[PDB]
């Protein structure tokens, strides 16, 4: 599949969920990017205006792509693989309740998974992998990619 063909990648937060403090959204997303820059040559920078490679959006129901959200539960988020335009973008279902902790749906953990897709990863069959497509809270303060995730991303970058 597609990959980014450059090392400096930008992201922009289109809008903020009212579920969380603004600074906590910023930090969760920053930390999620750091998970992947830790194990690749990629460098991520937040921009506040203009066209970013990865646009982060909170939206509910039908929201202008061909892929609608479904209210609370079920689909939590989705993201597009590397490419122009909508490529790379990561969308989070506002009908979920996003948090910094084990309550609701943890934004950081979900963003790690989605950014994996934004960088070109698909799903893993390994339940230990962050790319395993079932959300499960794990302690975010000690979170680590599985060997499978590191294998996956290092097949695309580095
Ligand atoms: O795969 C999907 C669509 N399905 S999902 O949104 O139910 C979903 C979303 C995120 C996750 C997830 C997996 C591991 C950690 C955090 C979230 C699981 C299911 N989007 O990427
Ligand atoms: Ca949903
Ligand atoms: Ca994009
Ligand atoms: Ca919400
Ligand atoms: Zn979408
Ligand atoms: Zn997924």
């Amino acid at each position: 599949g597609p990959v980014w063909r450059k090392h400096y990648i930008t992201y922009r937060i289109n809008n903020y969920t009212p579920d969380m403090n603004r600074e906590d959204v910023d930090y969760a997303i920053r930390k999620a990017f750091q998970v992947w820059s830790n194990v690749t040559p990629l460098k991520f920078s937040k921009i506040n205006t203009g066209m970013a490679d990865i646009l982060v959006v909170f939206a509910r129901g039908a929201h202008g792509d061909d892929h609608a959200f479904d209210g609370k539960g079920g689909i939590l988020a989705h993201a597009f693989g590397p490419g122009s335009g909508i490529g790379g973008d990561a969308h989070f279902d506002e009908d979920e309740f996003w948090t910094t902790h084990s309550g609701g749906t943890n934004l950081f953990l979900t963003a790690v998974h989605e950014i994996g897709h934004s960088l070109g990863l698909g799903h893993s069959s390994d339940p230990k992998a962050v790319m395993f497509p079932t959300y499960k809270y794990v302690d975010i303060n000690t979170f680590r990619l599985s060997a499978d995730d590191i294998r996956g991303i290092q097949s695309l970058y580095g």
